[PDB]
């Protein structure tokens, strides 16, 4: 596939080594930084020049916050870069406000191993890798 | 001296990160991974573990999770080390599970050496706990 700059984002450095431990059988993806706070990832987001974020949803860095604010944000002053929400809480309200923000994909930590490989081959081909929210919000 | 170690975590990007952290350790030997508690408690006797980390919260109704699942390894396996690895931050929890007499507990909010650290002083015939644990321990 087309080479991918990847900037990957938990609180959690094992979350961090699994993430890196999925992504070393794919050859195309390059890990161009690794950060477990906001401030120190908005802070070398212009540096990097990434393609592709990996990020948590729940996260410490009271500056530009976590979660539906920390996306806004990404999103605003980061146009050009994708979003994968790599996260355990799946709660209807909050995957379909996140789905509303126009990323590119959701993996839950709950899914099955493959999916953020899949993720990331789906992003290659411009297509989403997202679970349904609606029926479950609506229950 | 080798170890044999059965993981235990619902969510498998955890289980990728703990081998990738025990990739480095070369006297560690992965010996089976397993994302309920029913399913390792079944694999446990066949698997001639000397260490088990284990996930504090996950799935399985059977031996339950926690400190019921902590109580019934020791009980059973008692020659078995218990690394508890949890997200967890709750002093009281800590503590209950610290009155177990397991071996060692790594916090996920904790330093990434701290699993690390955890099996080497396993190694030296020595329990573990992080400054992350004891600082907030009263
Ligand atoms: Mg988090
Ligand atoms: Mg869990």
């Amino acid at each position: 596939m087309n080479n991918m700059n990847v900037i990957i984002a938990d609180d959690h450095p094992i979350v961090l080594f699994g993430i890196r431990k999925s992504l070393e059988q794919i050859e195309w993806v390059n890990v161009v930084g690794e950060f477990e706070d906001s401030t120190a990832l908005i802070n070398n987001l212009p540096k990097l020049d990434a393609h592709v974020l990996i990020t948590d949803l729940s996260m410490p860095g009271d500056k530009y916050g976590d979660g539906i604010t920390l996306i806004k944000y990404i999103k605003r002053h980061f146009p050009s870069l994708s979003i994968i929400v790599l996260t355990m809480n799946n709660n209807p309200a909050i995957l379909s406000a996140v789905l509303d923000l126009d990323i590119e994909g959701i993996v839950l930590k709950q899914g099955a191993p493959t999916d953020l490989p899949k993720a990331l081959a789906a992003l290659q081909k411009g297509k989403k890798f997202t679970p349904e929210s609606v029926s479950r919000l609506l229950e």
